[PDB]
DNA sequence: TGTCCCCTCGCTGCCGCCGCC
RNA sequence: AGGCGGGCAGCGAA
């Protein structure tokens, strides 16, 4: 069973991988991956003296006992530890034990790595997270093809459960799947009554094959547009609305009467359709934000269509927390935000990173914003104005689609993600320490080394000979003077 | 669960405090 | 009104 797979997820301690599979017409559909069986890599150091025999015959008994296990595999190993915690000896034999995620009871207990015996007085690997064991253990380097084995028959295609994560094992293919992309534009006003931001128009341009193998084409019109309208301060939309907009905006344009309606069918869109990226501008710290809370305060049932896991119940917890709920909702399905930590380092030339601004950036190409106020009575009198405020959103969304693959957001994640080895959707985000701890993780994992479990003056500066220097002067830079650095005196934590 | 993007240096504007010519 | 000393905040750069 052959799987590209996406993104991740982890609930009642077992890993959920989203992905494309090739049906046997090489159709590529949605998929979820349910595995069971993952377990934590422990090490015991015994104390000087003492052999993982001992360690074996003191704590296997207490453990089998206390996890209500019926049998633990466990092995002395030699292991290297080379790093920030003191009175950890260079190089020492361990005792290797395996601790399934899941077991018969206290299954969300983890072993302290300051607990002391008189045979060991330290355990390592005791906190590591699911996806951090799997992506370490069978040697995840970023989405990748995954062979599946003994596969066992959601908002996916195709649902499957695997007990051991073995089976599961990474291809050599570099080819890829075509990716089911859908733009979002959102236009939001604030009721004065509950000082809230209420959606309006929600626009989804859908672009259904992308292929990040060949390059993407400029200006690729859409497989698909569609727009949902809110009427945003009467109940009635002016008369002529529906023949006005199919006359002059482009694709359909699809009519309601409150918020409740339009996020359903907003819902229903996205569970049909079923994304595999979403793209948009400032999505996850604003409209992604709006978008949530306005689904929960409208009791939406199907909420979870954002993402690709089925949730009947919001967090109960949800109500600066919420960054976390959100990404953890639409796990499933990629935010491709063009204005996030990343998007904004692959343009640095922007001042504000508005949708315009970054549109003559990276597009070179020229559109006037306009400001759309609903609460004016423009938009619930006139029809024009509301045409033109729809004209205006369906434009941003195809702007932000065209300039984020402009800059080629998803290929260069993809290919920083390969390279570290963390999740396509966190470095997606515009973290840089997490790639930097993942390719780590892998590199010293893989060399035998203990990975830890989860201020100082900088470069020199001279005064300048400030003024006008008439006659002609050179510069003399380093090539990447820190990395040929640690290269040339061999700087390492070993 | 709850995270992050090295500190540190030098540069400019603003604000409040102190002494002075 | 002006120069200096310590403090906060904002930001461009290595």
């Amino acid at each position: 069973f052959q799987m590209f797979w996406l993104d991740y997820c982890e609930v009642n301690n077992t890993l959920i991988l989203f992905g494309k599979v090739k049906l046997k017409d090489d159709n590529c559909v949605s998929a979820m991956v349910q595995i069971n069986g993952l377990c934590r890599e422990l090490f015991f150091l015994p104390r000087e003296g003492k052999t993982p025999t001992d360690i074996h015959e003191e704590i296997i008994p207490l453990l089998m006992d206390k996890y209500g296990l019926d049998n633990i595999r466990a092995k002395p190993q030699k292991m290297k530890y080379s790093f920030e915690l003191p009175d950890i000896p260079s190089e020492s034999d361990y005792l290797k034990v395996l601790l399934p995620y899941q077991t018969p009871k206290s299954s969300r207990d983890t072993i302290p790595s300051d607990l002391s015996s008189d045979t060991f007085y330290h355990v390592f690997g005791g906190n590591s997270n699911i996806f951090e064991s799997f992506v370490i253990q069978n040697r995840i380097m970023g989405p990748c093809w995954l062979d599946i084995k003994g596969a066992d028959f959601s908002h996916c295609a195709v649902e499957v459960s695997v007990d051991k994560p073995q089976n599961i094992t990474p291809t050599t293919t570099k080819t890829m799947p075509n990716l089911r992309c859908l733009s979002l534009s959102i236009q939001t006003l604030m009721n004065p009554k509950e000082n809230k931001q209420e959606i309006v128009s929600i626009t989804l341009s859908a672009y259904r094959n992308i292929s990040l193998d060949s390059p993407i084409p400029e200006n690729i019109k859409p497989d698909d547009l569609c727009t949902l309208v809110r009427p945003p301060q009467s109940t009635s939309f002016p008369l002529g609305l529906a023949a006005l907009a199919k006359q002059k905006l482009p694709g359909r344009v699809r009519l309601f009467n409150n918020e409740k309606a339009m996020l359903s069918c907003f819902c229903a869109m996205l569970k049909v359709e079923d994304p595999d990226v979403i793209i948009g501008h400032r999505l996850q710290n604003v409209y992604l934000d709006v978008l949530a809370h306005r689904m929960h305060d409208l009791n939406i049932p199907t909420f979870s269509s954002i993402g690709r896991r089925l949730r009947r119940t919001w967090p109960e917890k949800f109500g600066n927390m919420n960054h976390f709920f959100i990404s953890d909702i639409c796990s499933g399905r990629l935010i491709c935000d063009i204005a996030n930590e990343m998007g904004q380092s692959l343009t640095p030339k922007c001042q504000s990173w508005d949708l315009s601004e970054m549109y003559q950036v990276t597009c070179e190409k020229e559109h006037k914003p306009l400001d759309i106020d609903y609460q004016n009575p423009q938009y619930q009198n006139d029809v024009n104005s509301m045409t033109m405020a729809l004209q205006e959103n369906i434009t941003n969304c195809m702007i932000s689609a065209e300039v984020s693959y402009r800059i080629q957001l998803l290929t260069l994640t993809k290919q920083l993600t390969n390279l570290a080895g963390n999740a396509w959707a966190q470095t997606l985000g515009g973290t840089r320490a997490g790639r930097n701890e993942y390719i780590l993780l892998h590199e010293f994992s893989r060399n035998g080394f203990i990975v830890p479990d989860k201020k100082y003056q900088g470069g020199l500066v001279f005064e300048p000979e400030k003024g006008l220097h008439k006659n002609y002067v050179l510069v003399m830079d380093f090539n990447s003077l820190y990395p040929s650095i640690i290269q040339e005196f061999n700087i390492c934590f070993t």
